[PDB]
C-alpha cells in the first residue's frame, strides 16, 4: 500500500494511492473530503512523480513528500505519506496483560511514531494514550482510556494496530518493527 494521512482538528484519515493526480478539498467528489474547512488559498493537489508526491496548494508547489515525510499547511492540516512500500507483523499476545508501544527501552513495540500502552481487563483489551503522542481511533482522536472492540483500528502517522482476535495484534508499518512479542509468522 501507498497511503497518505490526512491530519486536520482532531481527526485523521487515511486514503489509499492505488490514481495518479489527486486533490483535498471539501466537496464530496474530492478524493478526500474535509468539510469543516473553506479551501480559500485552492484546494490540495497530490500527484505522484515516477519515487515522490508533488504538493500544489493552487497549482502550484508548495512542497514535495518522500516516503515517510510529511507537510503540514495553511487553510491547520497535516499530510504524511508512507512510501510505496508497507510491511506487516502478526504478534501472538495471549500471555500478556500489557502491551507498551513508546521509544523507552523496555518497550514491547518500540517506535518513535506512537506512545501509549494496551491492557487486557477480563478478556477485553483497553487502549490507554499519553497526552503528548496523538493516537486516532477509527479516524478519531482519543482524549481518554476506550474499552476494543475486534477491527477497532488504531492509527498514528506511519503505523496501524488492529487486534484480530483477542489473542493477535497486527502491526502495518512502513520501517520494520521492532518488538519483544511473539511472531506468529514472517513479517509480510
Amino acid at each position: 500500500m501507498s497511503q497518505l494521512w490526512v491530519l486536520y482538528e482532531t481527526y485523521c484519515q487515511l486514503f489509499s494511492l492505488t490514481e495518479k493526480v489527486i486533490v483535498i478539498g471539501n466537496q464530496l467528489e474530492h478524493h478526500v473530503t474535509v468539510s469543516s474547512f473553506s479551501f480559500r488559498n485552492g484546494y490540495i493537489q497530490i500527484e505522484k512523480k515516477s519515487s515522490t508526491l508533488a504538493v500544489l496548494q493552487g497549482g502550484r508547489q508548495i512542497g514535495e513528500l518522500k516516503p515517510r515525510c510529511s507537510i503540514t499547511i495553511d487553510v491547520q492540516m497535516t499530510i504524511a505519506w508512507s512510501g510505496e512500500e508497507q510491511r506487516k507483523y502478526v504478534y501472538y499476545v495471549g500471555q500478556q496483560s500489557e502491551v507498551l508501544v513508546s521509544n523507552d527501552p523496555q518497550a514491547d513495540i518500540e517506535t518513535t511514531n506512537a506512545r501509549f500502552s494496551l491492557r487486557k481487563h477480563r478478556g477485553q483489551w483497553v487502549v490507554i494514550p499519553d497526552d503528548d503522542a496523538p493516537l486516532f481511533l477509527n479516524g478519531v482522536q482519543l482524549s481518554d482510556a476506550v474499552s476494543l472492540r475486534n477491527g477497532d483500528v488504531l492509527l498514528c502517522p506511519y503505523m496501524q494496530f488492529v487486534f484480530i482476535e483477542e489473542d493477535l495484534l497486527a502491526v502495518t508499518s512502513s520501517e520494520e518493527v521492532v518488538s519483544s512479542l511473539t511472531e506468529t509468522m514472517p513479517p509480510l
